[PDB]
């Protein structure tokens, strides 16, 4: 009985090991033996977090053991690809086997607690940090959430390979004015609600052990002093059991934001429901001060002490300290064939498919898409991605190995060794202006940029293009032009790359784009004029490897975007599930004066939310409801049969939206509420069936009541958002 | 009294009478939307008209007036609306322009002469001011607002109610004032035209409404709801807007009309059918049906279904007649329909030398570095310039009258504005020679231009080449002493339905400046807009970049008046502009964040910022040059610490530094350092514009107040916390001089 237990060792403690215990702290022996210190974060190696845990159970007067901590985003050293190119699976089985994988591996080398999931809706492709989401919407956010949670934590964490997970960045993070990351943030409780709090209450909700309080302010207060959130919502509205912690010096940062001196922060942070402080030690600094003048209550101290006990009690560490401390796991877990291969599958999953046209290829002969084709003769690769192995995994691959990950040219001679000779050219560097690729390839991601000018770097590429039969141009990011603090205002291909891909396509060889990017990017040019276009985001250890896979055939494409890509940055932001306004544009009819249009494009992203092509084509018959009509207790089945029409086996997401069609506030054009992926031989068929009851179509009101009202609904199923077919039922 | 002869008149009313009253139909020649109505004379005669709007001309008027007064049951008299904007015939310049001059005392005399030239036509009811904040460029409406700034936005809108209605509008001359578009229109999402809005409660007021307030506050007649949804209900809608903001806590007296056919869009917002929005719409504080005729269509059958209560339309109604009594139209309904007025009130030299006076004060000297026009002669500025040799005029703005007077202009005479050429040929005449060439098409595609250039703004698009246009231009610059490049947007680039995701000058306008710049040759650009343009290109290649925004009927003399040097340029921007579209939204008055970049550090991993570009615009809020310098002294402050019953002086010298005579718009900003919630980094809190000549000093004082630092807080309590603040005064928001008091309880 864990209170019993806790209640019996927080009699023992002083304040100053009760205050202890809220540090997260970035000498370090010292604070340690005097129990200052409840947990460490990113230190790396079974041995280290051994000796340090040794240290707090046998050198200090009370014996508390220590959380270690570690960003598990997407892979410990087994990277598999970004969480925004994962996502695109629409895998839920796949993804919590990714997160068991990531638990398992860094359980065996010390670490209790991951920074995982990142939650956050976007729908500013600007935003770095959109590479560690899910995409803009909620109801697969929340459904990505819990897969994670679940394949971190298992059960309840009882396993020495089950670790506590921790939902971030607590809360709208993703909306920052500019698309700037840490930039003010601001919106109504209603868009809150219905638009971008679902996925961190899924994760609150499958059990999450903790939560990381996010850098912006809402409604004028940084989250982490923000009680209406860290209280009220979290614990009063969702019933939240463990604790908060603060982001990197979220405390201190306070004190910039304009809220404060570091005291008054601190202790506007824990009243909040601030539990564990992140590197400020305004927590360890000042709260003894705070208790003293009446500002911060021994009731708000010991309920923070509390949570922090109790979650180190839930995953086993009172009973053993050494609990992740097994020597022999490294060896044993970490970086296995088992894992890799499980990477290198997902990875191919994540692909998006964009654009495959046909092209004429042998005289005289039917036009045929570049895609897939069988690896012989000579294979161009070309570009800044071509030939790097350490922007292979993906920002936010801390504890990967980056120089160990096949390089795409290193990856396809394996793949085609002794069918095929894969010739490599650079083509260009990542962009013209030397300082930003710096700083786009910093973290160990140099490209190894020399003297060689863009005309010469050019050249030499097309001397190789012309001795080909085939071209793979390896374009877009580097892996650091997205994650944290890497925000753009232009979502191009870089420059020199794009003219590079303009140059190639004009040696009238074939072209195939495969396009790494950790974002959404501007591609109208290359959508015209490239015949095929495979988005590859940032696949892992062995991207290079799967991207193979998807190349020749052996993997059929079946991923599908779960963030919209705009035609240009004037058109931010864009979105799937957007009112109708009161003078929507027609399909067709842009440009007409007064309606919500803009002069020179059109209102739609070039590739909607869940578009994805794949090498075979799916035909959708009409929607069958079992209902026409259902009441506040009933249900309906909307099924739909889905026909394999080509010639290739594959994947194919089936989506299901619901439009809500009047409502007492307006209410989106549609909204994810379902969706199932299916496998399919040529020919073959199967009728997908959803369920639809009134919970599916509660929302919340403008009192922020969450309801289901009377009314009729259209149903929609289809391919992508865009592309769907429909049916109509009412609630009575 | 009012009271009882508004009993009176309501005890004779059928249902379908009141309901009458509350209807809004378009009529006329004016085109400012879609849906259009039907069977006018008829519905007047029948008791179901409360007004009209795009009716023009005080002969027409009077003939409706009279079929209202003598041809009805009851002869209620109608108002007659027009979006008076910026001028009737006398067209001043386009809003955003206009809040540049940072001249109230100016503002307030173009609206007046607006409100003589309109009522001497029949018009008694403006569509203005438009008072919406907006901080994104996109939006074309932009260009019919005052900026970026709520202080400044609440400044405009006061002088603008005020010289549109004096103090009761009693007189002849003044007409009632509309307040539009509430609320937050400017929000839009994307920046295109009515699309989805939505903020939190205390950006709303700190933020956004001030302007709306400062209107309600001068005594503005009417209010005009908005396209856009908040918190998920359309304007037209929201009970809490329009009833519980408006009356509630403003004290609102007068009537709220729809916008444009607002009632039955709300079907297409997606809250319901025609007969429960219209429901919704007046039960929320909706008085006046503007097209849609969903009161006239359904109210009565909501008033038996219990729908709407009896109470409700009576108030309504009583709203309404309220609004004519307050205008004088019970006494007299031909008031504003003197059919002599027109002739000796419209378009007079008096109203047009105003113009032109407003018009010059209103542009923006964004750049004028020195130049070296002849070999072993100091290098110069090329503005201004002394009119001679061959002053060549060049581009698709350089020869059109139609394009001057801007965006809503709907009553001007559009072909009767002179074109830049002809008022640059009336000013040199004997001087200079005015060589002139097209240079090029304002757009590349034909099918834009044409979007661009609607209700009568053609450039006259031929089928020549680029290159004819082109090489014209070229032989044209060559033999020319000085190239003035007059490039920018159509007039109706911007405006109502405008939005624009690209912000450049467009394509082939852009190339031939880049060509008119590789003559050799000195190069003025005079910029058109009507929003802020991306303009990093120009800004480092063109030695003089002249923003004249659309100047109104009289632009190209005050354009003659600005580079000739007759006048110095003075004003200064009021909205941010950027260097690209991917930084919007940018706006001078913003959170500080937890991780704020230094100045000078751009780029630094960890901090608030961009791989690609830094967080500044290319032109700060309050920034505008002159052809002299001025410079400022150490802020003096007159005590250190007040409480809140006291005050105190913020003082500093000013000097002209330079040559010319000339004015400049001294500015105060106010940054509190802490709060309960983050505060703004700065915020406008006053400005005064001073007129120095070469040499001369003033000592400019600000009086700060308590009830100046007040802001809405979590609770949106409007409260002053007690605690330290940061003075600043300069020539502009981002180049300030600074210090420092306390504010004690
Ligand atoms: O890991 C905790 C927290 O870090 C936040 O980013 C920090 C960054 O911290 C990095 C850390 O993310 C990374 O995992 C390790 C190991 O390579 O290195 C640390 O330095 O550091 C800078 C300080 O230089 C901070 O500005 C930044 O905020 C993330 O925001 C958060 O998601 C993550 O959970
Ligand atoms: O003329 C009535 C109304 O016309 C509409 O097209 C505009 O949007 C309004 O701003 C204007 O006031
Ligand atoms: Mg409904
Ligand atoms: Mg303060």
């Amino acid at each position: 009985d864990m209170d019993r237990f806790i209640d019996a060792l927080m009699k023992k403690m002083t304040v100053e090991e009760k205050i202890g215990q809220l540090n997260l702290p970035v000498d370090i022996a010292a604070k340690i033996k005097r129990g200052e210190v409840g947990g460490l974060f990113n230190l790396k190696g079974v041995e280290k977090i051994r000796d340090v845990q040794k240290q707090a159970v046998e050198q200090s007067r009370l014996g508390i053991p220590l959380l270690f901590g570690m960003d598990v985003i997407h892979g410990y050293e087994t990277m598999f690809p970004i969480p925004l190119g994962l996502s695109c699976t629409w895998d839920m089985t796949a993804i919590e086997e990714s997160a068991r994988i990531a638990a398992i591996e860094a359980s065996a080398d010390g670490i209790s607690w991951t920074f995982s999931p990142m939650v956050d809706i976007s729908r500013d492709p600007r935003w770095g940090r959109v590479s560690e989401g899910s995409g803009e919407d909620p109801f697969l956010g929340a459904m990505i959430a819990e897969a994670m949670v679940l394949g971190y934590q298992g059960k309840d964490m009882q396993r020495n390979d089950e670790i506590m997970a921790c939902v971030k960045h607590f809360a709208l993070y993703g909306a920052g004015e500019g698309g700037r990351d840490y930039n003010t943030v601001d919106m109504s409780r209603q868009r809150m609600f219905n638009e971008y709090m679902l996925p961190y209450e899924a994760a609150v909700e499958a059990g999450v052990g903790s939560v990381m309080a996010s850098f912006n302010e809402v409604d004028g207060v940084p989250a982490t002093a923000n009680k209406w959130l860290m209280t009220d919502v979290l614990r009063g509205q969702w019933g939240f059991n463990g604790f908060v912690v603060t982001n990197y010096t979220g405390i201190s940062e306070m004190i910039d934001h304009g809220i404060g001196d570091l005291q008054t922060v601190s202790a506007r942070a824990i009243n909040a429901g601030v539990d564990m402080d992140m590197v400020s030690e305004g927590f360890v600094s000042t709260l003894k001060k705070s208790i003293q003048e009446g500002k911060v209550s021994m009731e708000t101290l010991n309920t923070a002490c509390r949570r922090i006990l109790e979650a180190k009690y839930k995953l086993g560490l009172f009973d053993n300290p050494y609990k992740y401390c097994d020597l022999k796991r490294p060896a044993r877990d970490i970086f296995t064939k088992a894992h890799r291969d499980a990477a290198r599958r997902i990875a191919a999953e994540s692909f998006v498919l964009l654009k495959n046209d046909n092209v004429t290829l042998r005289p005289g002969t039917p036009a045929e898409p570049l895609l897939p084709f069988n690896p012989k003769g000579n294979i161009a690769v070309i570009g800044p991605l071509a030939d790097s192995r350490t922007n292979m995994p993906g920002t936010w691959s801390v504890a990967a190995v980056l120089d160990r990950c096949p390089s795409l040219v290193e990856g396809l001679k394996e793949m085609t060794a002794g069918k095929a000779n894969i010739l490599y050219a650079k083509g260009s560097n990542l962009i013209s202006d030397a300082s930003y690729e710096e700083r786009a390839t910093m973290f160990g991601r140099s490209l190894n940029r020399d003297n060689r000018t863009d005309e010469q770097l050019l050249n030499e590429a097309l001397t190789v293009a012309n001795q080909s039969d085939i071209i793979i141009a390896a374009l877009g990011e580097s892996s650091e032009m997205s994650g944290e603090s890497s925000s753009r205002t232009d979502l191009n291909i870089p420059d020199v790359q794009q003219n590079l891909l303009k140059e190639l396509l004009k040696t009238g060889k074939p072209v195939v784009l495969v396009l790494f990017t950790g974002r959404p990017l501007t591609l109208t040019w290359e959508q015209e004029h490239v015949p095929a276009i495979l988005n590859v985001w940032f696949g892992g250890s062995e991207a290079a490897y799967a991207i193979g896979d998807a190349l020749f055939g052996y993997v059929n494409p079946g991923g599908k975007l779960t963030m919209s890509f705009p035609k240009n940055v004037g058109q931010i932001p864009l979105y799937y599930a957007h009112k109708n306004t009161g003078r929507p544009l027609a399909q067709g009819k842009w440009f007409e004066k007064f309606r919500s249009n803009y002069l020179d494009v059109d209102n739609e992203p070039l590739y909607p939310f869940g578009y994805g092509l794949s090498y075979t084509t799916f035909s959708y018959g009409d929607i069958d409801l079992s209902r026409s009509t259902i009441d506040m207790t009933g249900e309906l089945t909307a099924a739909v049969m889905v026909t394999n029409t080509g010639t290739w086996p594959g994947s194919e997401v089936v989506q299901l939206y619901i439009r809500d069609l009047v409502g007492s506030t307006t209410r989106p054009v549609k909204e994810l509420k379902g969706f199932q992926k299916i496998f399919l031989e040529p020919g073959q068929s199967e009728i997908v069936r959803f369920k639809i009851a009134p919970e599916m179509l509660r929302y919340y009101n403008y009192d922020l009541q969450l309801v289901a009202e009377p009314g009729e609904f259209e149903v929609m199923i289809g391919t992508n958002s865009r592309d769907v077919k429909s049916a109509r039922f009412t609630l009575k």
